[PDB]
Formats: C-alpha cells, sequence, structure tokens
C-alpha cells in the first residue's frame, strides 16, 4: 500500500551529493508508488535555535501549552506521514546544526514525549546520511555506533517511531566519486523498499 | 601555572542550571588562579548555520581562503587560551543546535583539520542532563557522547587532553542532584591543571 513520507532535508546547497541522495530516494519512492513531501530546512529558513520562551515551555512540562506556528506546521506535516526520512551530510559526527535544531524545537513535550508516552504515529523512519569517512572507519571510531544510539535510538525509536533503518553513505570525500553510484543505488533501494520492515 | 580558559556556553535562558554550572566552574577557576573568557553564544547572537558560501569554502579545502569575521574572532579567543570548556544542557543526546553550529562553522579547514593549528592543552565538557549518568552509561548514550564530543570534536582536532562530566539527574522540579553537580563543576575548575604524565 502507498505510503506518504515526510523527508527532512538539511543542506545549504542547491546542488550537492545530499541533493542527489534526495533525488535517488524519491525516485525509488515513485517506482514503488509512494509519495513524499520535503522539509528543506535551509530553503524554508527554518529557525533552529530553541528560544528562551520555548525552553521555559518545555521545562514546564505542560502538554497543552502553545507551540510556535512553525512547529505546529511541522507537526501537521508529520501527521500526514506514514514514514519519516532524514537526509543530510555527517558534520562533526552528527547532523548539521539546522537539523539538530529541528529535533530541539519539534520534539516537544506532550508530542514527542510526555509523562513516558508519545503522540507520534510513524511506522518507519529512514536515515540516509552521507559521510566522507567510510563505514568501516566510522565503526572503528565508535561513530557508527553513536549514530545508531543517538539518531536511530534516542531521536527516533525513543519517541515512538515503530521501525528504523539507516544507510551510512560513506566515502564521499571531495573530488572522489568512487562511492557515488553505489551509494545512490542504496538510496534508491531505500525508497523502493519503504513498505518492508522487521516483525 | 595559571591557565586561561575560553568557555563556550550554550543556553537560551537567563536563568538555568547550566548558568549555575558556569558560575560554579568559574569559581573553581578563580580559586586555582586561572583566568577565563566566556563566549555566551546565545547572547552573542552567534550564527549557527554553516552558509552556502562557507560550505563551498570548506569543501574546497584551501587552508588560506577567507573566513567570516565572527569565525576569525572565535579563533582569536581560542588563541589566547590554554584550555577550552563547553557548558551546555543535553538535548536529544548531543549539544544544543547553537553549539553544534559553532563546531560546524568554527572548526574550519586549515585550522581544526587539514594536522591542526589548534594549540590547546585541555578541554573540559560540563554537560547537564535529565537522565542520570548511570542511566546514560547503561544505555550507551554516555559512550556515544564521549566518542562524538571528546573523540571527534576535541581530541580529533588536536586538543591534548579531555575530560567530560555528565551532571545528571536534572529533571524538572527535582533539585536533588543540584548541589552535588555544582560541587563537581567547581572541582573541575579548581582541578583544571591536573593532567597525566609519564610515571
Ligand atoms: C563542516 C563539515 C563537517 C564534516 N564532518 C564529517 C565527519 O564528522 N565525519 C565524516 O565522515 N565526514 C564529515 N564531513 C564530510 C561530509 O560528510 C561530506 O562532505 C558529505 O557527506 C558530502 O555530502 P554533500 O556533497 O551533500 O555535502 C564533514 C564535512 C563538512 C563540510
Ligand atoms: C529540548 C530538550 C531536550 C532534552 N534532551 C535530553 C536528553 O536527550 N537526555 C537527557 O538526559 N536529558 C534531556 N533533556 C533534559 C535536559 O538535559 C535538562 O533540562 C537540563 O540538563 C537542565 O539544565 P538547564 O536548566 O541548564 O537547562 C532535554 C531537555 C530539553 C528541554
Amino acid at each position: 500500500a502507498s505510503m506518504h513520507v515526510y523527508i527532512l532535508f538539511a543542506h545549504p546547497s542547491r546542488k550537492s551529493f545530499s541533493r542527489e541522495v534526495l533525488e535517488a530516494f524519491t525516485e525509488g519512492l515513485s517506482e514503488a508508488g509512494h509519495t513524499y513531501e520535503v522539509g528543506d530546512l535551509y530553503r524554508m529558513n527554518f529557525r533552529s535555535e530553541l528560544s528562551q520562551e520555548e525552553y521555559l515551555r518545555e521545562i514546564s512540562q505542560e502538554a497543552g501549552s502553545p507551540l510556535p506556528e512553525d512547529v505546529m506546521e511541522e507537526h501537521e506535516r508529520i501527521g500526514r506521514a506514514d514514514a519519516l526520512a532524514f537526509i543530510y551530510p555527517l558534520w562533526w559526527s552528527d547532523c548539521p546544526a539546522k537539523l539538530k535544531g529541528w529535533f530541539d524545537r519539534v520534539w516537544t513535550y506532550g508530542y514527542a514525549y510526555f509523562y513516558r508516552g508519545t503522540r507520534i504515529d510513524i511506522e518507519k523512519a529512514v536515515v540516509l546520511c552521507s559521510a566522507g569517512h567510510t563505514e568501516e572507519d566510522l565503526e572503528g571510531t565508535g561513530i557508527a555506533e553513536s549514530m545508531r544510539s543517538v539518531m536511530l535510538g534516542d531521536r527516533l525509536l525513543g519517541v515512538g517511531v515503530k521501525n528504523v533503518t539507516m544507510e551510512i553513505l560513506g566515502g564521499m570525500v571531495p573530488g572522489d566519486d568512487s562511492c557515488r553510484e553505489i551509494n545512490l543505488m542504496r538510496a534508491r533501494r531505500a525508497g523502493r523498499n519503504l513498505e518492508h520492515h522487521h516483525h
């Protein structure tokens, strides 16, 4: 059955490998008959810093407290989705600040977590992260593990996403296209195969 | 010997536990004869998003290419220091987007990596968390944070020695761990000079 994905995309450039990954993933989605919408956070000029007001609201732990309009819009986008996707380059072993801020501001008390329960209704999340380092190298530095723990674990499974998968699209150092085609295939496959998961 | 510390502080609120942590840490530094400068990133209106123009510069990998004025100022502040400190609340298992963006923008090619130009004897991380350090150690999050913050972002750019204190148990409405955590923060300032040496 057709699924609808909300894809969070975090990159300042119009053209970069991350954009190609987005194109490949959506290509795979289309082949399988799935749809998507994109939260192109840089192009949206999405505010990434949790404000003093928002912080005080979060600390107050009042699930019915107001949220800013941009966060309300994000929640509406998620509400239309059966799946989430996150497409970004690995910067200093985590997401770009812009996407980190999306978690800080959008994973709100009473929505992503409350006292622990959740209101997020998402069957699957796909993380497609491109890195300069190879997957082999990222495993050795504990960085691959940190990504599974922090991104897949804490930020996704930890807020009620039912199933998660990640492709670390590694080896993407400047001026080296050797891993490009293989990584784009992995992205296409991820979109084509969205409906399938563990049980 | 007296050391100078450049302290990166990341929190939107005028009053928070992190602010008291800063106060406790600075008290210890002064007790021990050390000096410091605080970079209050929110107060500074610090731009946390790596822009398209900065991105192109970083990808080009030209050590001598121009840097934004705000980044140049950060490099001067670091240059005056013998030590760095990072004081922030744990948000979604990493630092606030504001501090993440500081790494994205300030750890530039030709400076933080290329070899390194960073000349810093010690970095201290004081991270306040809702979860206890015990629970974070148990789940793998503490290890992830060591791999990411201590490993990649600090040791990985040439910092010679690193320490992280997880000041945990700071859940809303509970002051039970407050005094002990402030004691730890103060101690970290007082004991800044402590370092391992060959037997
Ligand atoms: C600011 C910055 C930080 C980066 N940090 C890492 C890193 O921590 N680990 C890694 O493997 N690659 C790192 N890289 C390399 C990027 O992951 C790589 O350039 C990216 O995946 C390429 O995708 P893009 O063309 O969409 O930018 C970094 C690149 C930049 C510009
Ligand atoms: C947006 C947000 C995200 C948080 N994420 C985490 C987390 O991932 N793990 C954790 O142990 N505590 C988390 N907390 C609890 C904070 O770490 C806690 O509020 C903070 O340490 C208190 O210090 P402060 O008064 O300086 O903000 C989070 C709090 C907020 C507001």
